[PDB]
């Protein structure tokens, strides 16, 4: 609204504890460049080479370009986040707002010698907020463009497409969708002008954050007996033996609840070198689930215990527990010492090991002349009186997912982590409007196809609202918790661990649970 | 179809029986003769639904249900959905409820 | 409503003259036959054999049955016809009601001995008027069916069948329609019952019902002559020449306005043989419209006038002119005794004899050395300036028909006669319901085909309200009038006219129209 | 189409001459020497519409425009009604108004 000299916001990061709720905020630039020429492709990959058949995909392209800040390093500060992950057990957001100002709009001339950017004046961006989520909604993948953890850094923004039902080969088909966003109202912003939005959350239930310090298979007095009674087997003549479950046998109990399902994953040890073994094939190794004629992969998959305390170390599930960079790179293969790999075992009081495949039931009748025989299994899915917990936040992970819209869906959380909702935050999409170059004199009706080259930059704040819960928890010993334990770092390569290094990188030691905090089942 | 907790009762009728002539004398048995007769009538049902109506800005044109037989003789089928040579009634093809694309 | 005792309703003839406007009314009995054995038939006549490729048809039957008033001759006596014609230059219709009661129902029991009519107390009838026309509105086709004239007989109402689209050899095609009639909300009526309707017609122009006592060619005062010159040739030099119009020539004068369009119709002589040419086929000779690939008569056509003053005697057009019986029959081909066939002299003013051909135009354009010439028109349509006077309305003719709904219509008028109307009296359908004979005693899913045989019967009562235009008109001698010339009749045979003959009959004498009165243009 | 006797007015637009550089004494004659220029901007129209709603009893099934086409390649016309490979828009058949069947 203002004239060009006034600014139109100001500078906004604070983090304040307020009781039972806290408030984030923060403010970073971007820079917007002009995708595509203003112009809608569709793109295609037929499975005839390369990856193959199972990599075939149909969509479009849009000039369009969106935010992504859905990831938790993005509100919270390494400091930040240790003081809330010891003190408090859980964690829901509640409302935000956004706002987006200070756009100025540059214009780029080449003249093959050099260079030159000048400032233009006149210009506009269009952005919009889509509240009715008629759109497809590429957020929740878990892709790269978000927001840079570091509030310095200047971040691009990501270009806009979607993939609708494809055909045999990668073809569209009657069902294939297009969206033509221009047909969306939207608000035109010039140098002056600001953008603001406001959105509230759905209740949801608090995320678990505290570790558990007993086993399901350990409820029990162990000092006493059971009233119940057991068969301990056969006579030699064929009558039934009796057998009460004491002290001396824990594992005899009758047990009111039961463990999670699972799935087998392969295990696989990440440090120790002489555990694996050679050369066995990633692809083909990996859990999957097919869809439509073709397979694709199935990971993480449902939570499973990475290890148990016991184990050797170094041991983990193949593709069954995510894993994060140092920092963000392009690197399509990184190196084993650059990436965080995070491991589970918070919850292998309720979920069992992975690859452990211990269950056994009996396969068939017994009576006279045959003995009964019983079997491992493999697979073995939910029944009634099973518990489960979910699967841990990271400071680096993603915050929230999409639940499709469909007719049924059982305990919907995301595999991935992070909070369902079946309305999330809407997807804010942005682009600088076009200008032609000079016509030529006479009337041409074909459309106009040479525009000028420009770019927008601008700042964006964003302000959240959570709700955490403080406990009392009367164990007497000290609990663990989360600290800072490298010991030295030369400055003139590392520099301090979640600091900027030598080169000037912001670098991310390692992956941070939210849970430390032990509290029984 | 909808599940139910409690579904639209069930609606039971007969026609009273009405007893032969009996004989003279007091016979303690029961009655098992009686007059043969029907019964028939009208019955009328009024539903209410509620129903959805929506706005979906894909650009280009959906697939709707629409009737693309190309002929029919009215001395063997007569129309599809209508009543065919021999006065019975012809359901032509099964009609489900999702023709309209809406993304996931 | 009223119990079995009780009558419905009560007998109501009378038609009173109040003033400018007129209320008849008049009640008669019919009889409803159970058609179809309660079933939709398709029904179809293909163009391979027979009549020929032109008389294809594909349409449905219904056990419906519908009333059909519109004819002139139900609401009007000789006698009360004859009272308005003579006074009165024009009618047009107001509001009617109209009003059904005392049904009764009753059951036919073959024991192939004898058949047993037994009054059955309980059953009903299904009567509907539809409001909105979604129907097929067949009335106004001038079919059979209507009421009697003569109050005392016994009509039995018409099945109700209609004609959709048609493919090549009369099948049926994508838009084709098919009318479920037990869709439509209707009332059951039981001995006690009665079923009232009210209507109201639009606004129409009163018909025109004098006879004309100028021309068009003279509209001049005879005595004088025109201030306008006109070109009486060229001189032999090349020279143009001038001369004025006087009282001699009455053919020069320069005229404002110009007689109605016409199509040329070949010309028969009813009354004289010696005129008409030896077995001309009546099918080759008439004038046809073609639609959709095949061609229909053209009847009567545009309103042509029949004869003349001074013509032959017995002139008139070939299918120009509308033609009935004297007495309801089912004749195929009658014989020349048993018609009654109108004739158009009143109208000669303005229109012209039909097959009278004289239009003259210019066929070349003259120049040194070639003469002009002109040739006569077979055809000559509207151009601006034209008049045209309507069909006469006759006491056996329809009074109204429905207007097509379409885009345009040029000056709507039925070519038959009447009133076009956009909305018509609507169309009131009638059937008695089924009534199943005894069922098996196991469960058949099948639908059930056998039914009690039975047919109804009531009274019905139409009431009109009509408006009259009264006139005042200074011509000193006394004007023509309808009268009743016949001789004598032989009550042994014939009776009196316009009365029931010897046999029990009703017989209508002579065709009447409504142009009495001579009214100048 | 509609025939009107006052259609929507005519709006006309042109970007107003800027002169080059004049000599120094005064020439009666008019300027012919103009700076070269453009404009460009936005436009928006808004249009109100009245429609009519209506209520057919007959029982079988219209006719309905639908999308029939089977399949297309993304490598050369992409989607009907749809930008193709090279960025032009494209409409693919002709639409009608009349697909309602009602009698006359």
């Amino acid at each position: 609204a203002e004239g060009v000299g006034n600014s139109s916001g100001d500078w906004h990061c604070d983090t304040k504890w307020m009781g039972d709720h806290v408030i984030t905020k923060s403010t970073r630039t971007w820079v917007l460049p002009t995708y595509g020429n203003h112009l809608y492709g569709p793109i295609n990959f037929d499975g005839t080479t390369g990856s193959g058949a199972n990599a075939a995909y149909a969509g479009y392209k849009t000039p369009w370009g969106y935010f992504d800040f859905n990831r938790f390093h993005c509100h919270f500060s390494p400091r930040d986040w240790q003081r809330l992950i010891n003190n408090h057990t859980g964690i829901r957001p509640k409302g935000l707002k956004i706002k987006v100002f200070n756009v100025q709009v540059k214009e780029v001339t080449t003249q093959d010698s050099t260079k030159t950017i000048a400032n233009n004046l006149t210009s506009t961006v269009q952005i919009f907020a889509d509240e009715n989520y008629d759109l497809p909604y590429v957020l929740g993948s878990a892709t790269q463009g978000t927001f840079p953890p570091f509030p310095n850094d200047v971040f691009m923004l990501p270009q806009y497409a979607y993939c609708t039902l494809q055909g045999n080969s990668g073809k569209f088909v009657d069902r294939s969708a297009f969206y033509c966003l221009e047909y969306f109202p939207s608000q035109m912003l010039r140098t002056g002008n600001n953008f603001e939005f406001q959105f509230k959350f759905e209740e949801v239930p608090f995320h678990s954050g505290w570790a558990q310090s007993q086993s399901l298979d350990r409820l029990m007095n162990p000092l006493l007996d059971q009233y119940l009674i057991g068969d301990y087997g056969t006579d030699a003549s064929g009558n039934l033996i009796y057998h009460r479950a004491g002290p001396n046998d824990l594992n005899e109990f009758y047990k009111n609840w039961a463990p999670a399902p699972y799935e087998c994953i392969q295990n696989i040890n990440s440090s120790d070198n002489t555990k694996n073994a050679n050369s066995i094939n990633g692809s083909n190794s990996t859990n999957k689930w097919g869809l439509q004629g073709r397979q694709a992969w199935d990971a993480p998959g449902f939570v499973q215990a990475s290890t148990y305390e016991g184990a050797a170390a170094g041991q983990s599930l193949l593709n069954g527990v995510l894993t994060f960079d140092k920092s963000s790179a392009t690197t399509s293969s990184p190196a084993a010492t650059a990436v965080n790999r995070t491991i589970e075992d918070e919850i292998q009081g309720t979920n069992n090991f992975g690859n452990a495949r211990n269950n056994i039931v009996a396969i068939n009748q017994q009576t006279k002349g045959t003995n009964p025989t019983t079997g491992s299994t493999s697979q073995f899915e939910t029944m009634p009186g099973m518990v489960w917990s979910n699967r841990d936040i990271y400071l680096q992970g993603p915050i929230w997912a999409k639940i499709p819209n469909t007719d049924g869906h059982f305990h919907p959380s995301p595999r991935m982590g992070g909070f369902g909702l079946k309305h999330p935050p809407p997807m804010i999409l942005i682009k600088n409007t076009p200008v032609p170059a000079d016509p030529p004199t006479t009337f041409n009706p074909m459309p106009q196809t040479s525009f000028i080259t420009e770019y927008s930059t601008g700042q964006v704040t964003v302000e959240m609202l959570w709700e955490v819960q403080k406990e009392s928890s009367k164990r007497w010993n000290p609990e663990v918790q989360f600290t800072s334990n490298f010991g030295t770092s030369d400055p003139a390569v590392d520099g301090i661990p979640f600091g900027i290094n030598n080169l000037g990188t912001y670098v991310e030691s390692r992956p941070i649970g939210t849970r430390y905090i032990s509290k029984h089942l």
